[PDB]
């Protein structure tokens, strides 16, 4: 595992508070618990010790007592991600409305171990606050945290790495991958939302009152899900995989616990072919386009296992789904929506860009599974894709503002829609892409990309398929500046984990997500914004998968201002690695790659010349930095 020292992952799962942010009252010695082999902090009557862990983490708190003076002590135990809610009242939120309870411990009933229930496992975390309650003189002889994210993974046993000469960029990279696997979950502790239904927006619940939190539902089969966040919801949601499953593959490999979570949903699949909008607990809700990110996480899935056995079993349950979404396409050759449901936004419905991208996107993903399977492609797929090509262009494209309408009836031009017809190459020339990458960097404020469609947010989930839309238009540079916009905010802003990464905020700095009134309940831990995780070593690296767990590939490097990039990942076949070191002038002084032997791939490396000499021998001559039909292999460029 190298740049190991960058994996914010714990080396153990009993973990001791790293240092002492805020003490108010009398503790004698609160660094004490600071110690994995000490600890006497003498608490004297009603006081608070805030600790800082230095990251995000989970797991369940237990505590050692050793001393109390009254039978009728108590210990409480608050978390929070962020340094806004440290409060020795009260937690974080995971409700619509006011902010969880305090864990209270009786430890004046007797000295000894004191263990949080599995259900009272606090699931994101970087403060945790220790207070009194009474007038009681409490030695506290130990605080541990037994960490309980990737459950089923060697935490620190990194399957990939990525290194460059920007360090914000090494540190983004994971920071993404830690953020996953800490919403990778053992399924018995998930649904962080017990009063879904009971507590609501208008639910005022303040000051004084604090809320009940327990975990409970499990959520999935086996011993590990990939849910949207850490300390929050808990829950498997479709449109989240977009992002993290292909963010997981190249850090962690943990594509058990995607499995996991995407069996969930495809088990719950409904008569009509409907995939859900959300797991099992959460209310049936109708999204059109929730639904075609299941299916892309079929696809997605099956570039990345290389398990045709498991597409098989699922190949019936993807074309009925699919079938389910050809429905709303009408004479126009585009589909209505009618089901509002997506991620934030508020405009989903009628001929919608980003609902077409997205269609659009899983025909042609459709048409590789098709030929994995049963070696050919569907015509009538075809057909529907060229005509949602056709007329989203005719209909939606407007050449003055740059941009895609989100329909035929609006002046909104919105983010999720323009990025994904990028990835989905709805885009007529690369020209029009570049002009739509223009047209949404034009957009970017001080704090990130913002998304109009969903009011003044500015989501890290359509920020990543933004960057994969830079990067496709061929302005690498701008993607960059991005994540060293968006994403240096949200890895160093004082208000963050500096480990993790936040699920949303607004355009004016402040950390309120639209959808939410209560901030605090706002996740610091999601894995939809890991994008620039997989984007970097997908696009910078240039190791692009174009075939089951590489069987096919594509090495095209896309790496800017940077000057270094040392990166790799694992699959089924192999390792996919690139070390290439670029000059002043913008030329690879120094390039070498590996790809797994037994495959074939194509190698774009921008005008380079030179001569790519196999560690077998084998010599390829290239062509405007062009190398076609090359087979696997460790490949350095020779100049
Ligand atoms: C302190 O809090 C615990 C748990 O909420 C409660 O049972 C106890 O009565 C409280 N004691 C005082 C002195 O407030
Ligand atoms: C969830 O925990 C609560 C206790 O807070 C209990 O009422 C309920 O039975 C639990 N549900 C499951 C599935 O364990
Ligand atoms: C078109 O998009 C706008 C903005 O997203 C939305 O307010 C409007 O309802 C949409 N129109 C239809 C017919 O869906
Ligand atoms: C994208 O679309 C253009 C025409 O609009 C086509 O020439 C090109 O081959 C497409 N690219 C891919 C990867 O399908
Ligand atoms: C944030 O983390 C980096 C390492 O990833 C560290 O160098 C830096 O000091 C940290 N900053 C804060 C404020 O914790």
């Amino acid at each position: 595992v190298p740049y190991n020292e960058y994996i914010l992952a714990p080396a153990s799962r009993h973990l001791v508070p790293f240092e002492v942010l805020e003490v108010n009252g009398s503790v004698t010695d609160p660094s004490s618990l600071t110690q994995s082999t000490g600890g006497n902090a003498t608490f004297n009557g009603p006081a608070s010790v805030t600790f800082d862990f230095g990251r995000n983490i989970a797991g369940i708190v237990s505590l050692d007592i050793g001393s109390s003076s009254t039978r009728d002590a108590f210990i409480g135990v608050t978390f929070t991600e962020s340094s806004l809610w440290i409060s020795s009242q009260a937690c974080d939120a995971t409700a619509d409305s006011g902010l969880d309870s305090p864990l209270w411990f009786p430890v004046g009933r007797g000295a000894g171990t004191y263990t949080a229930d599995k259900k009272h496992n606090r699931g994101a975390f970087r403060y945790m606050t220790l207070v009194t309650n009474t007038t009681a003189v409490v030695s506290v002889r130990n605080v541990q945290i037994n960490y309980t994210a990737a459950p089923s993974q060697d935490l620190r046993a990194y399957t990939g790495y990525f290194h460059s000469n920007d360090e914000l960029l090494n540190r983004v990279w994971y920071a993404g991958a830690y953020t996953n696997q800490i919403c990778t979950i053992d399924p018995s502790t998930g649904d962080a939302l017990p009063f879904l239904g009971v507590i609501s927006s208008d639910s005022n619940i303040t000051l004084p009152e604090t809320n009940p939190w327990y975990s409970n539902y499990t959520i999935s089969n086996g011993s590990s899900t990939l849910t949207d966040g850490a300390k929050r919801d808990r829950l498997i949601w479709p449109g989240d995989m977009s992002i993290a499953l292909e963010s997981v593959s190249v850090s962690t490999a943990d594509l058990y616990s995607v499995r996991t979570a995407l069996e969930t949903l495809l088990s719950q699949q409904r008569s009509d072919g409907r995939l859900p909008y959300a797991s099992e607990p959460f209310l049936d809700l109708v999204s059109y386009t929730y639904h075609l990110h299941s299916l892309i996480g079929v696809s997605y899935y099956y570039r990345h296992s290389g398990d045709r056995a498991w597409l098989s079993k699922y190949w019936g349950q993807y074309q009925k789904g699919l079938q389910w979404a050809l429905s709303s396409v009408d004479n126009t050759g585009l589909a209505n929506i009618t089901a509002s449901s997506d991620w934030l936004r508020f405009g989903m419905g009628g001929h919608n860009i980003e609902a077409n991208a997205i269609l659009y996107f899983v025909l042609n993903e459709a048409q590789e599974l098709s030929q994995a399977i049963n070696n050919h492609t569907n015509a009538n797929w075809t057909k529907i894709a060229s005509g949602i090509k056709s007329a989203t262009n005719k209909n939606l494209w407007d050449a003055n503002n740059g941009l895609y309408k989100d329909n035929e009836t609006t002046t909104l031009y919105p983010q999720d829609g323009n990025a994904w017809a990028i990835k989905a190459n709805l885009t007529l020339s690369t020209n029009q892409s570049s002009t739509i990458s223009s047209a949404l960097s034009s957009r970017w404020g001080n704090y990130g990309a913002p998304a109009p469609e969903a009011a003044d947010a500015v989501s890290p989930f359509i920020g990543g398929f933004e960057i994969q839309a830079h990067f496709l238009a061929n302005q690498p540079q701008k993607a960059l500046d991005l994540i060293r916009l968006q994403w240096g905010f949200m890895l160093d802003d004082p208000r963050m984990t500096n480990s993790t990464f936040i699920e949303g905020y607004s355009t004016d700095g402040t950390l309120h997500y639209a959808p939410y009134t209560n901030d605090a309940r706002v996740s610091h831990a999601h894995g939809w914004s890991t994008g620039p995780t997989a984007a970097l070593s997908f696009f910078v690296a240039g190791l692009h998968l174009t075939g089951s767990a590489g069987a096919t590939w594509r090495f095209a490097p896309q790496p800017g201002d940077l000057t270094s990039v040392d990166a790799g990942y694992t699959t089924a076949l192999g390792l996919f690695s690139t070390t290439f070191k670029r000059s002043e002038n913008g030329d690879y002084q120094e390039l070498t790659f590996t790809t797994p032997q037994g495959t074939t791939g194509d190698v774009d490396l921008a005008g380079a010349e030179g001569t790519l000499v196999s560690a077998d021998g084998e010599r390829v001559f290239l062509v405007k930095g062009t190398a076609t039909g090359i087979t696997g292999g460790s490949w350095n460029l020779e100049v």
